[PDB]
Order: C-alpha cells, then sequence, then structure tokens
C-alpha cells in the first residue's frame, strides 16, 4: 500500500512536462498546454471518457499502466481531473491519498511573479510572496486567493462530479444536488461574513445578464504553454459564444422559476414531477447545475455551468483572438474571481425561491422534549472571544515546476488563521433515560456594515456551519466539551508529496474539506459580534464503518448516505417568520454572543 501510494504520486509528478491503445481511442482531443475547463460540456466529456477507461482498467497495475500511457499525450489538467476521479472511486485505491493539487500545479496557486523569480533563481530557493492597492476588493484577496479554499473547491467537484452516472458506476452520490446547493450556499454565507468583517456591504446577485461585469486580473501563468489565465477588464457584458447564446440562459432561468412557482418539474417524457419537501432541493440542484441526473436537460438546460463558461470566455467570446479562458473555467482557480460570488448568490436565490415555498418549521420539528440547553461558553485565551491573525506558510514547487538541480523551491505566502478554542455546552436532560443528541453549531453576524441588526430571516443567508456531532446525554446535568480542531466541516490534514513518498502520509484519506485556518471569519480589530448558535436534536430521528467523514458536513461520507436526515443547513433553510432570532429559540437551542477580533 505504501508501494501503491508511491506509484500514484509518480502519476502526478511534473505533470506540466509529462507530454496508442484501442482503450485510449476517444481521448487526446484537447491539446496539452491548453487550460482545461471544469464546466464546458466538451472538456467534461473527454474527461469522462478518460476516467471511464481508468475505471474499467482490470486491476491496479493495469490502471497505472494505462494512466502512464494517457499522460504522455492527453491535456494535463484533464488527466489530473480523470486520475483523481479514478483514485477516489476504485476499490483497489482505497486508503490511497492523491497528492495536493497545489503541489501538482503550483502555478495555479502562486502569482506569475513568484513562479518567474523561482524559475529565474543546489541550495534551497525561497521566493517570498508591492504596489498601490487601488481596488477595494483587494481587501478580500486573503480570502479569495487562499490556497486551501481553492484546493477544497477542486476536490469537492471531484467527489461530486456533474457527469456522474449512477447506472455506470452502480453507485449513487446521495443528495448530490442538495449538497451542490448547500456547499455553494455556505461559500456565499462565508464570503459575505468576510465582506462585513472588512466593512463592506454584502454582495449583490448577478441576476441581470445585461449588466457590465467588474474586472479581475488573476496574474496566473500556465507554465505548460507559457499561456496565462486571461484577465477581464472592467466594463464588458456577457456575449454569445458559438456553443451558447445568453438568451438561451435567460430561457433556462425562466423555465426553472416557472416550475418552482408551479410546484412540479416536467420530465423528458412530459410527466409532472412534484418538488416535494423531501426531494425537491435535490431535484432542483441536479437541473440547475446541471448534472447527468437532471430530470430534463433539454428543457432546463445547464444554467450554472454555462455561467462559468460565458464568464470565463467574455474577453474572447468567439475565439478570434485565440486567448485562453479566465479563472472561472477551472474549479481550482474560480474562487479567486469576485464574480464567482455574484454568480453564486444569483444561483443561490433560485434555491432560496424554492425554500420560500415551504412552510416555516413548527415547534414540534424544532423541539427536543426534555433537553434544555442552559449555557454555552467559548473557551479561548479570552473566553467568548476568538483571535484571528495572518500567518506565513511555504509551498513546495519542485514536484510541479522543474527544479533542475535545486533541491527545493518554496514559495512563502500568508493566510488567515485563528487561535484554537473549545465549546462547553451545559445541557439539562430532564428525562429518566439517556438521550443521544446531534449538536449543530452555527455562527451568524449580528449587525451589518452600517450597524443595523440583521433580522432572523436574513441570518438564513449568512449563518455558517461550524460543527455537527453526536453526544450522549445522561439524566441530569451535562457539560459537552468540543474542540475546534475537531470540526465536522474542516479537513484536519493534507499530507504533502514528500509525506506520501516517505511514510509520513500516514480511515481519512480523502482531500475534500474546508481549510482549518478559515473555520471562522476574520472579524476586525475592534472585535466583531457574532451570534454563536447551538441546537441539539434527537439523534435517533437524525441518524441515517465510514471512511472520509473528517469534513462530513460539507463533503458527505465515502460510499455512504449523507449521515443526517435533516435538510442541509437545518434549522436555517426555511423562512423564519419572527423578526429577532432570540424569539425563534426553542429550549434545545441557545445563542451566546461572541466577538471575533483580528490582530494586525
Ligand atoms: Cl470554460
Ligand atoms: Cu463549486
Ligand atoms: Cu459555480
Ligand atoms: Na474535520
Amino acid at each position: 500500500l505504501h508501494d501503491k501510494q508511491i506509484r500514484i504520486c509518480h502519476l502526478f509528478e511534473q505533470l506540466s512536462s509529462a507530454t496508442h491503445s484501442d482503450r485510449l481511442k476517444n481521448v487526446g482531443k484537447l491539446q496539452p498546454g491548453a487550460i482545461f475547463s471544469c464546466f464546458h460540456p466538451d472538456h467534461l466529456e473527454e474527461a469522462r471518457h478518460l476516467y471511464e477507461v481508468f475505471w474499467e482498467a482490470g486491476d491496479f497495475n493495469d490502471f497505472i499502466e494505462i494512466a502512464k500511457e494517457a499522460r504522455t499525450f492527453v491535456n494535463e489538467g484533464l488527466f489530473a481531473f480523470a486520475a483523481e476521479v479514478a483514485v477516489l472511486h476504485r476499490d483497489d485505491c482505497k486508503g490511497l491519498y492523491v497528492p495536493p493539487v497545489q503541489e501538482i500545479f503550483p502555478d495555479k496557486f502562486i502569482p506569475s511573479a513568484a513562479i518567474n523569480e523561482a524559475f529565474k533563481k543546489e541550495s534551497p530557493i525561497l521566493v517570498d510572496v508591492t504596489g498601490n492597492i487601488l481596488d477595494p476588493e483587494y481587501r478580500l484577496a486573503y480570502y479569495r486567493e487562499d490556497v486551501g479554499i481553492n484546493a477544497h473547491h477542486w476536490h469537492w467537484h471531484l467527489v461530486y462530479p456533474s457527469t456522474w452516472n449512477p447506472k455506470y458506476f452502480g453507485k449513487k452520490k446521495d443528495r448530490k444536488g442538495e449538497l451542490f446547493y448547500y456547499m455553494h450556499q455556505q461559500m456565499c454565507a462565508r464570503y459575505d461574513c468576510e465582506r462585513l468583517s472588512n466593512g463592506m456591504h454584502r454582495m449583490l446577485p448577478f441576476n441581470n445578464f445585461d449588466e457590465p461585469l467588474a474586472g479581475y486580473a488573476p496574474h496566473l501563468t500556465h507554465v505548460a504553454s507559457g499561456k496565462y489565465y486571461s484577465p477581464r477588464p472592467d466594463g464588458l457584458k456577457l456575449r454569445d459564444l458559438g456553443d451558447i447564446e445568453i438568451s438561451e440562459m435567460v430561457r433556462m432561468r425562466e423555465r426553472i422559476l416557472d416550475s418552482i412557482h408551479l410546484g412540479y418539474v416536467i420530465s423528458e417524457d412530459g410527466s409532472h414531477k412534484t418538488l416535494d419537501e423531501l426531494h425537491g432541493t435535490d431535484i432542483l440542484g441536479a437541473l440547475v447545475e446541471s448534472s447527468y441526473e437532471s430530470v430534463n436537460h433539454e428543457y432546463y438546460g445547464n444554467l450554472h455551468n454555462w455561467g462559468h463558461v460565458t464568464m470565463a470566455r467574455i474577453h474572447d467570446p468567439d475565439g478570434r483572438f485565440h486567448e485562453e479562458p479566465g479563472v472561472m473555467s477551472d474549479t481550482s482557480t474560480s474562487l479567486r474571481d469576485p464574480i464567482f460570488y455574484n454568480w453564486h448568490r444569483f444561483i443561490d436565490n433560485i434555491f432560496h425561491e424554492y425554500k420560500n415555498t415551504l412552510k416555516p418549521y413548527d415547534h414540534d420539528v424544532l423541539n427536543f422534549p426534555d433537553i434544555q440547553v442552559q449555557d454555552v461558553t467559548l473557551h479561548a485565551r479570552v473566553d467568548n472571544v476568538v483571535h484571528t491573525f495572518m500567518r506565513e506558510q511555504e509551498l513546495e514547487l519542485k514536484h510541479g515546476i522543474n527544479p533542475g538541480n535545486a533541491r527545493s523551491i518554496k514559495a512563502r505566502y500568508y493566510h488567515l488563521d485563528h487561535e484554537p478554542f473549545s465549546y462547553a455546552v451545559n445541557v439539562q436532560n430532564n428525562s429518566a433515560s439517556d438521550k443521544h443528541a446531534t449538536v449543530r453549531i452555527f455562527l451568524a453576524p449580528k449587525y451589518d456594515e452600517l450597524g443595523n441588526e440583521i433580522k432572523a430571516d436574513e441570518l438564513r443567508r449568512t449563518a455558517i456551519e461550524l460543527d455537527k456531532f453526536k453526544t450522549d446525554l445522561h439524566p441530569g446535568k451535562n457539560t459537552v466539551v468540543r474542540h475546534s480542531l475537531d470540526s465536522s466541516v474542516t479537513l484536519s490534514h493534507q499530507p504533502t508529496f514528500e509525506d506520501l513518498l516517505h511514510g509520513v502520509g500516514l480511515s481519512e484519506y480523502c482531500s475534500c474539506g474546508w481549510p482549518s485556518h478559515l473555520l471562522v471569519p476574520k472579524g476586525n480589530i475592534k472585535g466583531m459580534e457574532y451570534h454563536l448558535f447551538v441546537m441539539l436534536t434527537d439523534w435517533d430521528k437524525d441518524k441515517v464503518s465510514v471512511a472520509c467523514v473528517d469534513a462530513v458536513s460539507y463533503c458527505g461520507a465515502r460510499d455512504h448516505k449523507y449521515p443526517d436526515k435533516k435538510p442541509m443547513g437545518f434549522p436555517f433553510d426555511r423562512p423564519i417568520h419572527t423578526e429577532h432570532i432570540s424569539d425563534f429559540l426553542t429550549n434545545n437551542m441557545f445563542i451566546k454572543d461572541i466577538k471575533i477580533k483580528f490582530h494586525e
């Protein structure tokens, strides 16, 4: 298995320099050096043909053999995509990690400037990553450009591929459309908490497709070709591509909004399928993204993914300038671009429209009889205050760019981080028996950037999930203690290439999950006030040998149903009809006011 791990690391090494068999016939279309789009139908189709070949490779040795052959001529982004899907899903690869994508393609995570200087200069090279900041959105560069959030977004879309065919794999990805919704909703809620942390208004939806887009220059090179991700200047409008017209996207949106308000979608055979309470968000995520499991691809289209494609190609809509797409084409770079967030707030508003047709939860669904949460305290250096700060890290570039005779080229970057903290929850169990509880913890900003109080129904768009875990409760008083390091949304550990080649990449071998260091928002130098919300629910009603649950909340569980029956984002997914969230609270719910205080 360590021998297996070594041989997988080798498939991913110097993959920008990597570049036939009847199996490999339908693959080799996209040219090496070109940027691979994780969203355009034709790049994804070639990517599926390749991971199909990898999937039906007779045995491990056969998978490595055919892969090694494919990587000599297929596009290298496509290969890393198809190869990560094979390693995640082949039974004979269980227990193996894939190398970190930021070490496979360092040039997607570090500015051209640091790469050029590292390619400019046998001792270790270190490149530390000046100029007027004239863009106010640069205040959130620490967030959008974080190495770990971009790597998480790459990995999530490969655990939950839009081309997944359950009939082919024999396996269903449980509630994949609903987790498409929730995970992108949580990225929006977390981004808006960073915007309010830095004194900015919450982001507006891109819901009018004639509005000019604001610009973003990525400053990322593609060493494989010397091509770069194309910058987008301020002031261009979406234009028709050869494959898709903007007015066709407007049709897809209208037809989806139509069905939400009628309460049923139309399948391919023309029958009506009701958006029930139980499956409606999943059905909607599949036809919105869209995925293979869309009930009617011809009618509802492919709106979210064509959004990425038209936005990534806006500088060269018909290809006449022969310019590569921008960072919105690729899941490992798209969060860098501000417009990612405006597009996903639009897409989140479609799901929000559907959640608004559902009746608010009543007290019977919210209450857990006999459990009463009596107090929550957050324990940190100062109780009920978390401190955030910037910290330095380095990334090894030698496995992905050509090191020559240097032993190591590292680039140093900085990233937000937070002191460790823990929760103590006091719970009175008034029954004469042991209860089992899921503890659900969320964080929500108290005020907006102009000091107004955010009302209960709007905290649905900004409540971020911090944890979900089972505890047992004995009759009487209980204190539940939980540590931040154990959060069910965060990746606890990514072994580097060097780790996996030696045995220091050491079950929990998947790479999806939120970065530990971005568990909580930045806050600000004064101390920004947040509602800390804790709810306990009856685990015998929630509950649905599991690998890859380190980040269960956002990533689900390997080969396993999503282990919580409640709607994703419960209790905050349905309209709350009460103005102040403190009037929402039931006895098994509690809010403690905390502050988050950034240190400059
Ligand atoms: Cl694209
Ligand atoms: Cu995404
Ligand atoms: Cu998107
Ligand atoms: Na975790």
